[PDB]
């Protein structure tokens, strides 16, 4: 398999040391395309996690004390190494998580861009001087690393989730203990390996593998951890925020979404269809910003449905390492069951399957890209994140009406719409209750803009100048002359 | 009492209406100097709070839709009214909370400044344009009001605590339901009255008085509330943050502090003493940023102690309405009990009373300005928040030792130090784990600088350009050409 | 006359004293509507200007040394006084410059807004801290007043031109010597009077009246003057910039414009006509941002021309003090002469007058609002600033053609266009070589956005956070630990 | 000689082509250490410069149209190449300009950092959105490249002067025509060569060699050039600013300095001496920020003078290619003469040579580091830029006195002072009329902070987030809904 075999790691990284769990237990990792065992990863608990936090704390003063340029040098080394080893990293990711190799290569590039961006940002952590309240007073604001930080990351973007958190943390001058998804830990550990090679000192970046709560409970209850960042389900987000209350930790969360994708009568339809295909079926729909509800205005509903159906039959389901495959398997059978459930629920409420609608002939974790039409506003899918390759099409008549429908949810991460009228664009863009709004495009991803949710969708922002804020503390100094 | 009798309110403000509780129950409010009943306020519960939230929700679109200048006009009217009625407002505050009239006048001025500052800041909510990731993409960031907000405020700064939250909320384009302290609600309600007179529309700013549980539980559990701001004890902060997890609310907290006040060998000792007197004994020590631990270097310990004792003998205890009174009573008998406990604890651990030491001859809520020496680091008085006119005094050797001692706490709000050497000032200023650092000054309060805590001391900042951020949501728009 | 007779001043203000010229010579000021003498102002020269500069220099340390808040108090007093005396100030302006009373009241309000805006901005002059290049280095940037400043202002906006320069100068902590237009000096002197009443100290703001080059030569050659701001003709801009080279003065310039006004096929035509009317005929076309060239796409040319002609009928010419008058006289005979020359030049090159086109029946400085068609691109009116009620109409074919035509000029001040298509709006908005671009609106004026030109049109910006920059010097401080 | 022989170029670079002058005339370049001919560069004039401007103009749309990241990729390649070829570039520079090899290597590294920094800054050109003046208005500010730019650079920092201007220009999206110093053109042309290798397209960066005004007259009179940046003498700065007035060009200037270096009673003397040695004798005192006047307080004057004299023994004069040489030759005989003239005027006015005092035994351009004492304020050296290894020592009594003396000059570039007292540091730091202030350090150079002068010392800033502003135009767009 790999050009560089040392990128494949079956041990956790704590304080510069590759280690097994104290008790020797491991978690098996399997290939979602076929069920084959790829390897394993330590099943760590509180004790190893505690040791990792103590290592992060011990390494903090010396990391914090480096110049921004010397941190930038190390981080840029990390970035360069990621790009150098791109092919191996992509292969590793396809094997453990399932997405097509081209998608995985794209993710490596995107993931790496966070390391580069924040290396640069670290040199631009600006304080302020503020005109004084009295002639004999001087006011200075500085921004300093929050300290030891914890990160919990999901399985759907096994590389980019890491770098979206480690990038700003390390560039801020913080240290980090990261717990990657048990289903896709290899990508995280490979990045850890490249961090060593880049010159990241022992204890500055630690990767601890184990079962959800064992590691997580220690991360949220240890007062040395001053900041937690989590990406995943809304329910676990709730529990983690509750747990963080004891120490009044600063918490960043990127949670559930239920993205509306809105096509107005004045849209460029071919572009809407391309946007919809890219937005819905990226990572087989296993994305927090995937179109989950497709609202199409009555004037263009029939034409759009036809074009979308034409475009969808062109997708190739298969093993993500094979030529021309554009839809891989879902992560597990639990993901499949949810897609199945959403389809059944839409049917019981009067929707019609136009195409797909069932598990793929391959079985296992493979599901057919599917289109539902005549989907009513009371359907589960209208309220609940699908996380799979299902396009449900909601009809609409009126702009005010669709805005009300789009916003009628506790979530508020990404939304998309297609329209050409300037005034319409402003009205809809402004009225949508979402943290991210794609306008005439289905692909919004980059490292330079703030990515995050409002409402039940989360707290804080990732990427951009705003992204590093969450890892800093403001200090106000008032000097008496 | 008052020049304008209509400033004294004994009813809550909901949706522009002055109301009693539905069940007509009231909370009595007494004068802490003597125990006299001043009046009462409604004892509202979930029902009235719910109705207030619904009013704030209803009022939000039209408030949000005003220009920043028209919001500024209304807020500047409120500011001007506060300053016009300064004398009445100060009197009202002295009567209900106890502080000397001059301190109350000072607080009105400071409280009002937040309204003015944020009126101005509202016009300066700047979005961004960011260079695109592709030639056919445009990136725009806008900042919009988070929506309906809740505020819970304490008794120690009965006017400033209101304006530090209502100012940025309203200027951001949010609406607000505020629950003021049951011991000092009149200040809040007078401000409410002036908000009506200023042109603040019905439902934009609501003040609900009642039991903490009954009002607070509704604030934290109603999903229409998207943001909570609280100032008070660390334990209630923990509970409120837990409760906010359900809706993933944005939370601002300003909590406990245990402020170290550090005097180095090279300090101006007369200035250090002045700063210590101002910092420790302001509001009789009932301040979240009050000096709570006095660290004085070996070389100057004896001289500082002598000078401090000279300066303190000049302190005058009495009714806050009387000439020359500089120490008023504490807020209630439990305030006294805590101070008494901290003394008892330090003595049992081998400390010495240098002056004060017990409850004043007047009795009731009055307490003797107290200094302790020979206090060990594990004493209640040096680990917990005292909120009384009691200071332990510590000797230290050098820079390294005192920094370690200063930072050896779960808190992180304010710290102070006195030194003249430039290098020392940077070293100590940077090393202190506090959100606020006073350097050669004991008074750091203003509206223009970010005020808040790190660690267990809070989340978010109040005042300054950063203050309004906590009430805004960032929206990223990506336009496809 | 006036409600407050002391607003009418016939003396200059130097160092808090109302003075005549040393030689007692005066400049007569006449009413452009009828030629009546209104009064006179001192005809000052180098001597009095030098004394004004010395007074500004002398007052600088104490003005600079005030807190931002105390400068804000004084400037807000000035703002408030301007609004209080709005009616008198508007009357005074209509009498001396000619514009309709409603336009003059509008200008007072707009002029005043600069004083308020900058009073606020003075409190928000932010320095920086920058991460250091070495561990033992600290980098701090502060912004300080440039020092003594000079302002030269034109006759077309006799109040707003003052406040757009004095506002940011005084808020920055600078002092100022201002030379107003000889044709409209009363508005400037009234403002000066209000500055006294507001608490602006002697020598902080001085108004010297006199003949262009005598006062100007002293302003540009005196090394105590560190900054010059000028609004007027391009040719005088060139000369003043040349003169400022000796001392390497910081120079702000707002110069000539030749504003294209572009109407696309997909425009809302009624809104385009309304915008065109407002943009072209405001201040009788005597505005640096007035539509000077009207480009209308082939598909809508005929309809637009018809509608514009209908709308122009409801403009009423007369004395600006009379009810319903919407076009006053031009400033003088020379202005009438330039409009006649533009029309004559157009006609001899094949142009055709649609309506108007001759001096008004009243004579003097009154001119008929005029539409010209068949105007060649080599016509004086398509190349030069007209500053009169003259609307030439240009046909166009496609977007790329009109952009090339709009940009084919040395000027680059304001441009306007009307379109509904989102992509078109971006393409055109981005490609126009102008400092200010109105999109689907003819009225772009406010204090909060940066106003200024590119190319031969000027240097620097007025209004906004960028406006105060031109009156500050950046100071970089590098501290060695 | 060089590792990479193609770095040594004897032709100009215009539109991607290496060219001789139209008339084949060349300028000889000699080694200042011995007078040897190194080679020559074209003696170009108006015609070639005009062709270069046309080439820059032609290349602008496609350079402007790239994404910020693709410009960053090209610029980072340039940076990397500079660091890769550091040894050759350093050698080339030492040969043509004379400075020690270690100084030259340091300049290459410093010069390269501007290219890196601005590559990063280009991705961070932020526009704004501003809250509207009316509910139906939206305000957007964008920042766009100013267009074709011209740069004129001096001989003292033959690499860093180029990159300080080309860096921000190209990162802004501008194109550039650069005229390097005729005495040190090879460094510029080598950088040009690496720009080709980096992927900088033809016409984006042009280097035209020629003698002063020939090239300069065309740069300043050609209206396609919209921005000029110049570093050199004050007198040429004045002339260039005058010439730029015709087109109202945006002008950046870094001119003469006369840096005061102030040592207070409470300074660390050994550190002051080290700082003074580094500040005064870097590049043999041929730097715009070199200490030119040494003010030492009465209490420490004698001790400082003794220590400075001891330290001046650590200076080793010779060929910059030889081991341990720390002072090279001056640039030419005219430089030697000016130093001899300053010493003579100082002695004529009563000053005394403590050490050195005349040309170095080698002759040619070699001069002895000199200390003067007993220097009066009327000496030329107190008013004029020496640009040579001459340290004059002034005695001062107190703070107010030295501040007044320091500021008593038309210059305002760099100043330095040594003091430990916090209050003193603020007082003096704030009161100094300089763009750059070193505090307890003699070395202030970096790419992250704004570098530039006030008063007659310049316009604009180089390095930092501010550095790019001078190369952008602000565009205000106002959208009507
Ligand atoms: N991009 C996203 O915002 C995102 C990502 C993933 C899932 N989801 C949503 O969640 C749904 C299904 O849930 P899921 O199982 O994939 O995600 P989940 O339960 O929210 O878990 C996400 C990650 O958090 C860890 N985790 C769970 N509970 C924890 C705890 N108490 N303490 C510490 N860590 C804990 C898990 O670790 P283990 O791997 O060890 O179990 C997992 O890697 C999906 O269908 C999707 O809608 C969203
Ligand atoms: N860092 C600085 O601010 C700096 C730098 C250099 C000099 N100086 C000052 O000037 C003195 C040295 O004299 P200098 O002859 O080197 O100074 P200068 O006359 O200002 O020359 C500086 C550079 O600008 C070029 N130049 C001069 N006039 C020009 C014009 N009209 N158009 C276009 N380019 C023009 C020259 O090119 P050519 O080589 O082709 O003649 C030279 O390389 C020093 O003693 C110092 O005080 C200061």
């Amino acid at each position: 398999k790999l050009n560089d075999s040392n990128l494949f790691r079956q041990q956790a990284l704590i304080n510069g040391e590759w280690l097994d769990a104290n008790n020797g237990e491991a978690i098996d990792v399997t290939n979602p395309a076929n069920g084959d065992k790829l390897g394993s990863v330590p099943k760590m608990g509180a004790d190893e996690t505690r040791a990792a936090i103590d290592a992060a704390n011990r390494a903090l003063p010396a990391w914090r004390a480096l110049t921004a340029k010397e941190r930038a040098t190390i981080l840029r080394n990390w970035f360069n190494l990621m790009m150098e080893h791109q092919d191996d990293l992509a292969r590793l990711m396809t094997l453990e998580q399932g997405k097509p190799l081209a998608e995985a290569k794209g993710e490596i590039s995107y993931a790496a861009s966070f390391i580069e961006w924040f290396a640069e940002e670290g040199k631009r952590i600006y304080g302020d001087t503020i005109p004084g309240h009295q002639a004999d007073k001087r006011l200075i604001v500085i921004k300093q690393p929050i300290g030891v930080t914890a990160a919990i990351t999901p399985w759907n973007f096994p590389a980019a989730m890491i770098t979206r958190k480690a990038g700003p943390a390390l560039a801020a001058g913080c240290t980090m203990v990261l717990k990657p998804a048990s289903q896709t830990p290899f990508s995280a550990l490979a990045l850890a390996e490249l961090a060593i090679r880049a010159g990241v000192p022992a204890g500055v970046f630690n990767v601890v593998t184990g079962s959800a709560g064992a590691v997580g409970n220690e991360l949220t209850s240890n007062p040395l951890v001053r900041k937690l960042s989590f990406t995943g389900s809304t329910e676990i987000g709730r529990q983690l925020m509750e747990q963080c209350a004891k120490d009044i930790k600063k918490v960043s969360l990127e949670l559930g979404g239920n993205a509306p994708f809105i096509v107005f009568d004045d849209a460029d339809l071919d572009k809407a269809v391309e946007g919809a295909l890219a937005s819905k079926f990226r990572n087989a729909g296993q994305t927090c910003v995937c179109a989950n509800r497709l609202y199409v205005q009555d004037g263009v509903y029939d034409r759009f449905a036809e074009k979308l159906q034409q475009a969808m039959s062109k997708l190739h389901i298969g093993d993500g390492l094979d030529n021309g495959v554009t839809i891989g398997p879902l992560i597990d059978e639990k993901a499949v069951a949810k897609v199945e459930e959403h389809i059944a629920d839409a049917l019981e409420k009067g929707a019609r399957v136009v195409c797909g609608g069932k598990a793929h002939e391959r079985g296992g974790n493979f599901f057919q890209p599917t289109i539902l039409v005549d989907v009513p506003a009371n359907a589960k899918v209208s309220k609940e994140e699908t996380f799979g390759p299902l396009a449900p099409l909601f009809r609409f008549k009126d702009e005010a009406d669709v805005i009300a429908q789009a916003n009628d949810t506790e979530f508020g991460l990404a939304a998309y719409f297609y329209a050409r009228d300037l005034s319409r664009v402003f009205r809809v863009g402004e009225a949508l209750e979402y943290g991210i709004v794609g306008i005439n495009t289905g692909i919004i991803s980059n490292e330079v803009a703030p990515f995050g949710g409002i409402k039940a969708s989360g707290l804080g922002r990732e990427g951009s100048k705003y992204g590093i804020e969450d890892y800093l503390e403001i200090k106000y100094m008032c000097i008496g002359l």
